[PDB]
């Protein structure tokens, strides 16, 4: 309990609910212990934890009870990306740029090997350890496929179905913002995301389109059409180079079908190149 754990501070606080650092009191161990301002989401999340377990996904240590309260202890790593990105707003250096989308894309090419879909990757959730190794967390909107907006797929915002591709969307936008410091598509809304899409990469494909009209959840809704799409190329010229330049378009293909998933991205010259 508090009794054998000693809180050394907050972590987080948010819609999660509140993550504490702590330290046993006999063992000494630092680790983090999410409390609960039990539901289905959570047990299916420590189910996969499980099936995930490797150096590259938080590991679940134990969970405890301190008067019908859930306390969940995991391995505690000192920082998130996203607060990397407010230590360093103008981006990181294309070498640390290169190593996390490395793991990144090895920790994702993992969870689709065991059939998992993560479906919420996002900087908030990539945790990076002193020794600058990333790991996964946050598994509650994961999906075992045999059974805020801005990180998110055209179609999994439209409703569609989806599969391993909706991982490496998030891949190509996390990409861009380690490199510049920047958010690629910071939409206001479900409808200014599919906006903000399209006004860098141009319109979406036909059967997107479709499913706009024939979801209900956007019924009579105005379809933001755009006007002068601005390219990737023209986007981070002058911020990535061509070799960059060419996964993210490929990681970033509108239509699912089109897009590199993990071992063909870790094919790429991105990658397979070693500096001379
Ligand atoms: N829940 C959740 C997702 C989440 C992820 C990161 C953060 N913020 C944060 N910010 C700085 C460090 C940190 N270290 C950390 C978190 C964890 C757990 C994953 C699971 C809950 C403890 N272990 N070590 N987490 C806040 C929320
Ligand atoms: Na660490």
């Amino acid at each position: 309990v508090m009794n054998k754990f000693e809180i050394l501070g907050v972590v987080g606080e948010g819609a999660y609910g509140v993550v504490l650092k702590c330290r046993h009191k006999e063992t000494h161990e630092i680790v983090a212990i999410k409390k609960f301002k039990v539901k289905e989401t959570t047990l299916r999340e420590l189910k996969m934890l499980r099936t995930l377990k490797q150096e590259n996904i938080v590991e679940l240590k134990e969970a405890f009870r301190r008067r019908g309260k859930l306390y969940l202890v995991f391995e505690y790593v000192e920082k998130n990306m996203l607060e990397l990105l407010e230590e360093m707003p103008n981006g990181v250096p294309p070498e640390k740029v290169k190593s996390y989308i490395y793991q990144l894309i090895k920790a994702i090419h993992w969870c689709h090997k065991n059939d998992i879909v993560h479906r919420d990757i996002k900087p908030e959730n990539l945790l990076i350890s002193h020794n600058d190794v990333l790991k996964l967390c946050d598994f509650g909107f994961a999906r075992n496929l045999s059974e805020t907006r801005w990180y998110r797929s055209p179609e999994l915002l439209l409703g569609a179905p989806y599969g391993k591709s909706v991982d490496m969307w998030s891949v190509g936008c996390i990409l861009g913002e380690l490199s510049d410091g920047q958010p690629l598509f910071p939409g206001e809304s479900e409808i200014d995301q599919l906006f903000t899409i399209q006004k860098v990469l141009g319109p979406l494909p036909s059967e997107q389109m479709k499913l706009f009209y024939s979801n209900p959840r956007f019924h009579g809704l105005r379809f933001p059409a755009v006007n002068h799409p601005q390219s990737l190329e023209r986007r981070y010229l002058g911020i990535l180079n061509s070799v960059l330049l060419d996964l993210m378009k490929n990681l970033l293909k509108l239509d699912p079908a089109d897009r590199y998933l993990t071992e063909q991205c870790l094919n790429h010259p991105t990658f397979q190149t070693q500096r001379l």
